[PDB]
């Protein structure tokens, strides 16, 4: 039992396991095994596995074996010469069986190239290595470098070129990955059994050859039709791979944001939040003439309880939940603190901050309790590090939840409002003092010592009650005992006078509709002669004077960037890379970005008030819209998925396995797109639950198990229904998937009528169940009067038909049942059955009952549908010339051994698949279809037991049909059946379901720039949501060979894929390209990717670099709005894609901000304009600034999310 | 190889194996979706030897076939072949 | 082998005996209890002494030595018996 112990340690050999990583796990390779059990036989023999041709058959793999990132895995391997037999064990575990022996005698022959299907078209294109491993990273294989051995490959992907290191592991999983290459199924496949494997060590030798580089290959080749893989010395045959789960842990989380402006002042913000409006209702009813869970109605109530009136100060001062510091825990003190204006003034203040690292102290904050929120604030931003110190009054004071600021960047500290600040504090960038519900000492004194520790520039934030509102003078009325707390409350004139004192300017001022309002205030740096630079120019000669005047690194003038002739100019992005470039933070910007045509245009003249007003301000983002001076500001995205009401939607598994998840979905029959001849569109009153149906929810079956062509992001739950066809005729079906819907598009040959006597609800129970009865047993099986039969689980639906259809015949039966209720059900279900007509199915006892009462004969047809050790006891209870109907799908699956001895009996093994029909020979199919008409027509077709779960529970239907007591048939009514026969308002009633993005088969979408990565992805992305009509544009065409194999297959699936090449630079381009557009269909969408980067500072760029990176994308952007608002009437999505750097900024890419800045503000006018229009903004796409790539899965699955989204500018991305 | 080539990678609707050992493994291998396997041969069964039933996950049909069954005596199953027979 | 529960008794290196074996985890006794016979056998007034049962087997080729004479006594239809048991 030879052991082999895997290390991963850079000093082991072994070490080159670590690029073996699938769906982010090292997994051991499969061809590890047969390289250790080759070792193993090779030892054994007393020959070098150099001198050992050897032969592998029949290996299956039972599990795969996870290589621990620290510590090592042993590794038995048993061999059984006499039998030719091997075994690979871990931890005393199966992993891997099969057949090994010596090649007695190879012949070189086996290795000659099989005939090449092809005839050798010899296309330029070909498959180089970074392209085909870039599908299969995106396929969800993740190879490092020494697993990554191919160099070439076809666009087929049925021959090759691969390295030679070696190394016989790699060797073999890169013929491996060669043959998945050319796979058109989607996901992670992983090897399951291997028939044969010969490898030949000297004609390996003698097939290598070096190329003109030192480097060995050797040529591949893979056929399909004969089914083997061949390269150098090895020969792979029937081979076999399954699936994996295909679900990874810890998955990244994008932050998604919304990107819309917000004035600096505003008022009213919680007018929306009823319960503010009630609670401020309750606690004015309750202060009338001087009743529930809040902090203020609670002492309220103990206050008028305590007296009515003239309440001693000394009683209500020492109440239990009253001196607590809970009283901030009122809705109404927080307010605004909840409120996304807490989130804006925090943005306003981290910005305009010369370096990313902020200071920032809280001065009571014992009893303010912001450090439980600013710190969860201020997490978004990547590069921020913060440093957070919160100071009191008393160290008792915030005393506790020490275990809070521990697990935050913060620090206690003792500081007076009066007091002057520590030294340690000293100069400080932002403070805020939560004055609500925290008492400072006086106001004047207060302030003043905050602006003496506040650093130059630095920002105040100050949340306080105002004097004069009724909030106010409630607060007012009580706590009278505490003086410091009245000194804190003023009317909003009183704080501008109390600023104007101090140096403090006003910049920020968020108001509650309930006197509540968020001041926010700076300290004036010492003021300097300022430089107002015109940047509206176009050919962007602006860049030279700015390249000019940021040279001189002496000189420290502010510099002031003006934008007032376009709106649609991108100086914010442009800003802000700029200010993280040397010398940026100089500068500041002012941009005119009115929104409606008929807004007044203030004027920016250095003698007009506005220009001093923002002088004053001094805040590098200063943006005006319709009056109203603000800044863009990112806001966190709300996380519940959007709903819609619609009369097409289907359930689904939100989360793979879950049956938490499930919920009710938009469905592709909204647009009826597929509708033709051949096919209808009926309307789902009931739907059947199936065995299969559980399996997929339950997550123990993957979805491509399920025949046919589908969609990787699709559902499969369904495939009994019943309701009404377009005609109003009531009708139940038969439906490969997708049955379990309100709507479903079916062909008439898989439609019954419902007799009359019937009920949509029982007949909703008949078409599985009794189709695949009547297959087995009369097709299939050639079942004749007066025969034996043995039914196995004769409670289920398919035991039921069955059943029904044997005793129409009078054929004798036997069934096992589960239980006694099941047995006592069938018996008055059935009258024919007797006593000796059941055993138990739970266990192999059956095989004694049927053997004893059939006379040790054995039955004459068995409908098996039980696994392993029951089957093999089933199919010792075959009589001569018996027949076996193996309906079950586990062994199979398996592939279990079968003893061959049992044909002498003369029997017939029968493998059963009702599933068939619906890809392939449809023309037999109808004869079933006749067999279940005429059953239904003579009464032999009965329905079975229903169990009606209502539309809104259907995960209370899967739980239920999840546990083995239910019995007969579970259906979910999806639609109540009315009183009519035939009824011409058949339309589903509207639900609420999760929207999705679907797109209708007779419009043409253009992808500007879809050559790219980027570009490709969207565009197999859109294919799968039904597009038949495309338009990619790329500068100079079709140039690589992952381009061309992706048209090309598109372009096989039926799709018009027309690449244009047409710049839309120029308007004329735009306007070609959209009429080539027309020509397909209607235009449905555009989507503009293109880009071109000249990145690098400000001092090198040029007005030409400027000039290139805007053409695609500012100037190609406002082209194709022009066009579109002209010539696009149908129009559904205008998106442009964006970047994190305009929003964020990265040095040395100014151009490129600016670029995105502009096409982002183009999209939100067309939005204000009632048309479509999105700008996403992304982080790094890893697939194809303190952020992280994000998988090309996650972006496509945000980007479903944003489309039906009503915000103009939206971002995602993954911090580090 | 060649029903696999020859096929078009698709197989054999009907098979009628009188081989044993490994070229019965080979002629299963040759079966086409909804096909069906007519074993004539009797050593492979006479020995028991295994079957990988993962074929049948393919629509598919294992026949038995032993005329020897009939001689016997005469079964209203035999007048069909002997009346097939007389027909040819 | 422990992880395929499978044993493999050779003899030079040439299989002789090949099958799967292993512990029987909960053993009930009730699987021991005696089948009942199709032919209830009434009276059974005659039954096959030790010296006929083999005498029988000699008959048919079998020439079991004195250890080997296990079965004490038969049934005329080899239906029971009464075996013989000596710690072997
Ligand atoms: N050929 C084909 O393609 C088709 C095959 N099928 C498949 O055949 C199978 C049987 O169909 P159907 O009878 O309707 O399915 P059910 O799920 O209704 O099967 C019910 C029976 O299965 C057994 N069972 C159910 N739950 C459990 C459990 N938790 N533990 C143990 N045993 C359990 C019991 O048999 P018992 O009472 O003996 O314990 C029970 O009576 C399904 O998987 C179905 O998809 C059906 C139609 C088409
Ligand atoms: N990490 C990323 O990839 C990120 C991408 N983005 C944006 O997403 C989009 C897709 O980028 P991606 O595909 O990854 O990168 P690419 O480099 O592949 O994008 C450029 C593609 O667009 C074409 N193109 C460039 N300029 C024009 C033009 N004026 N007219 C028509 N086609 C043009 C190019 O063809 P040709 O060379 O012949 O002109 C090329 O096919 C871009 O707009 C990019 O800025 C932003 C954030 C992150």
């Amino acid at each position: 039992a030879a052991i082999y112990n895997i290390d991963t340690s850079s000093e082991s050999p072994d070490h080159y396991l670590v690029d073996h990583t699938l769906d982010g796990r090292v997994l051991f390779p499969a061809t590890g095994y047969l390289s250790i059990v080759w070792k193993t036989l090779a030892r054994a023999l007393g020959l070098g596995v150099e001198q050992l041709p050897v032969v592998f058959e029949d290996v299956v793999l039972h599990q795969a074996t996870i290589l621990p990132k620290t510590g090592t895995v042993s590794l038995e391997v048993r061999l059984l010469e006499a039998s030719r037999a091997f075994e690979v064990s871990e931890n005393g575990n199966l992993v891997v069986s099969g057949k090994v022996y010596q090649w007695d005698d190879p012949d070189p022959r086996l290795f000659d190239h099989p005939e090449s299907p092809t005839p050798n078209p010899t296309e330029p294109l070909f498959l180089a290595q970074a392209e085909v491993y870039k599908e299969l990273r995106l396929r969800g294989y993740d190879y490092g470098p020494h697993f990554q051995g191919i160099l070439e490959a076809s666009l087929e992907g049925d021959s090759g070129r691969l390295l030679w290191k070696d190394n016989w592991v790699s060797f073999m999983d890169t013929m491996l990955q060669m043959s998945i290459l050319g796979s058109a199924k989607h996901g992670l496949y992983l090897p399951t059994r291997v028939t044969a494997i010969h490898i030949d060590p000297a004609t390996h030798r003698q097939k290598l050859y070096t190329l003109q580089d030192k480097a060995q290959v050797a040529d591949v080749v893979v056929s399909r039709w004969l089914r083997v893989t061949v390269a150098g010395g090895v020969h792979i045959s029937g081979l076999h791979t399954e699936s994996a789960p295909r679900r990874q842990q810890e998955q990244q989380v994008p932050i998604l944001e919304k990107f819309c402006f917000t004035p600096h002042t505003e008022e009213g913000c919680l007018s929306e939040r009823a319960a503010l409006q009630e609670e401020l209702q309750l606690c004015k009813g309750l202060v009338q003439a001087l009743p529930s869970q809040q902090e203020l109605p609670r002492l309220l109530s103990a206050a008028c309880r305590l007296q009515l009136n003239g309440n001693l100060q000394l009683e209500l001062a020492q109440v239990l939940a009253q001196e607590r510091p809970k009283l901030p825990e009122d809705p109404l003190l927080s307010g605004l603190l909840d409120s996304p204006a807490l989130k804006a003034c925090l943005d306003t203040a981290v910005e305009n901050m010369p370096s990313l690292k902020m200071k920032v102290v809280e001065v009571l904050a014992g009893h303010g309790h912001l450090y439980s929120r600013i710190p969860g604030l201020l997490s978004p931003h990547p590069l921020l590090q913060l440093s957070y110190t919160a100071t009191d009054r008393h160290p008792q004071a915030l005393e506790a939840a020490q275990a809070e600021l521990q697990q935050h960047d913060v620090a206690q500290g003792q500081w007076d409002p009066a007091d002057p600040a520590p030294s340690a504090l000293g100069s400080a960038d932002l403070l805020v003092c939560n004055c609500a519900v925290a008492a400072l000492g006086d106001p004047a004194s207060a302030l003043s010592n905050m602006v003496a520790a506040l650093r130059e520039g630095g920002f105040l934030l100050l949340h306080t009650l105002l004097r004069g509102h009724p909030l106010g003078d409630i607060v007012a009325f009580l706590t009278s005992t505490e003086p410091q707390y009245g000194q804190g409350i003023l009317s909003q004139d009183a704080w501008e006078s109390l600023f104007s004192r101090v140096s403090l300017r006003l910049v920020g001022l968020k108001k509650s509709f309930y006197g509540s309002t968020l001041f926010l205030c700076r300290r004036p740096t010492p003021q300097d002669s300022p430089i107002f630079l015109p940047v509206d120019d176009t050919s962007f000669r602006w860049v030279e004077s700015l390249k000019g005047i940021l040279a001189d690194e002496d000189s420290s003038r502010p510099v002031w960037l003006k934008a007032i002739n376009c709106a649609t100019s991108g100086v914010v992005g442009l800003v802000n890379c700029l200010r993280r470039e040397p010398g940026g933070n100089r500068l500041r910007c002012v941009l005119l970005s009115n929104l409606s045509s008929t807004s007044h245009v203030p004027e920016v003249d250095p003698g007009s008030a506005e220009l001093q007003k923002v002088l004053q301000g001094d805040l590098v983002m200063n943006v005006y819209r319709d009056g109203a001076w603000g800044a863009f500001r990112h806001f966190l995205l709300e996380e519940d998925k959007p709903e819609e009401p619609t009369a097409h939607a289907f359930v689904s598994t939100l989360t793979r396995g879950d049956l938490s998840s499930i919920r009710w979905v938009c469905s592709s029959l909204r647009h009826a797109q597929p509708t033709c001849p051949g096919a209808q569109l009926c309307t789902v009153y009931y739907a059947s639950l199936n065995f299969r149906d559980i399996m997929l929810a339950t997550g123990k079956l993957s979805p491509d198990a399920i025949p046919g062509k589908w969609t990787s992001q699709d559902s499969l739950l369904g495939m009994e229904f019943s309701g009404r066809d377009a005609s109003g005729k009531r009708v139940m079906g038969l439906v490969p998937a997708k049955g379990l819907a309100t709507s479903v598009l079916l062909s008439p040959d898989f439609l019954w009528d419902v007799p009359s006597n019937w009920t949509l609800e029982e007949a909703a129970s008949v078409p599985v169940v009794y189709s695949t009865a009547y297959y087995a047993l009369v097709v299939r099986g050639r079942v004749r009067p007066g025969e034996t039969l043995l039914i196995h689980s004769g409670s289920g639906g398919v035991g039921q038909a069955a059943i029904a259809i044997a005793l129409s015949l009078g054929c004798r039966v036997f069934t096992t049942v589960g239980s006694a209720e099941k047995r006592a059900y069938l018996q008055a279900r059935f009258p024919q059955l007797d006593s000796t007509s059941f055993a138990n199915s739970r266990d192999t006892s059956f095989e004694q009952h049927v053997l004893w009462h059939t006379g040790g004969k054995g039955v004459d047809l068995v409908l098996n549908s039980l696994a392993e050790e029951k089957l093999q006891a089933s199919v010792r209870c075959l009589a001569t010339h018996g027949r076996f109907l193996e309906i079950g799908k586990f062994d199979l699956s398996q592939n279990h051994p079968l003893g061959m001895a049992i044909f002498l009996k003369n029997v017939t093994f029968h493998g059963v698949l009702l599933d068939a029909f619906f890809n392939e020979s449809s023309a037999d199919w109808r004869e079933v279809w006749a067999l279940v008409q005429a059953g239904i027509r003579d009464g032999v077709v009965r329905p079975l037991k229903c169990t009606v779960f209502h539309g809104a529970q259907v995960e209370d239907a899967f739980r239920y049909m999840a546990q083995g007591k239910h019995i007969g048939k579970v259906v979910v009514q999806v639609l109540a059946e009315e009183p009519e026969a035939v009824l011409k308002g058949a339309k589903p009633k509207l639900m609420s379901a999760i929207s999705k993005t679907f797109c209708p088969a007779h419009k043409s979408y253009i992808i500007a720039g879809g050559l790219g990565g980027f570009g490709l992805e969207l565009a197999q992305w859109l294919i799968q949501r039904g597009v038949q009509k495309l338009v990619l544009t790329s500068r100079s065409g079709i140039r690589t060979g992952y381009q061309a194999k992706q048209v090309r297959r598109w372009r096989r699936q039926g799709v018009q894929v027309q690449v244009s090449t047409s710049n839309i630079s120029s308007l004329e381009g735009a306007r070609g390209l959209i009429a080539e557009a027309a020509q397909l269909g209607p235009v449905g969408g555009v989507f503009n990717l293109a880009v071109v980067l000249r990145d690098g500072l400000l001092e090198n760029q040029t007005p030409e670099f400027f000039q290139d990176v805007c053409k695609p994308k500012y100037s190609g952007t406002l082209n194709l709005d022009r066009v579109t608002r002209e010539a696009c009437p149908e129009l559904d999505y205008f998106v442009v894609f964006s970047s994190v750097s305009c929003g964020r900024g990265n040095a040395g890419q100014s151009n490129y901000g600016f670029a995105n800045s502009a096409m982002e503000r183009i999209c939100e006018k067309r939005r204000h304009e009632g048309l479509p229009g999105l700008a996403v903004q992304w982080g790094a796409i890893g697939d194809v600034s303190g952020t992280l790539p994000q998988r090309m899965a996650s972006c496509l699955e945000v980007l479903d999310l944003f489309l039906n989204q009503p915000h103009m500018v939206l971002s995602s991305f993954v911090l580090a």
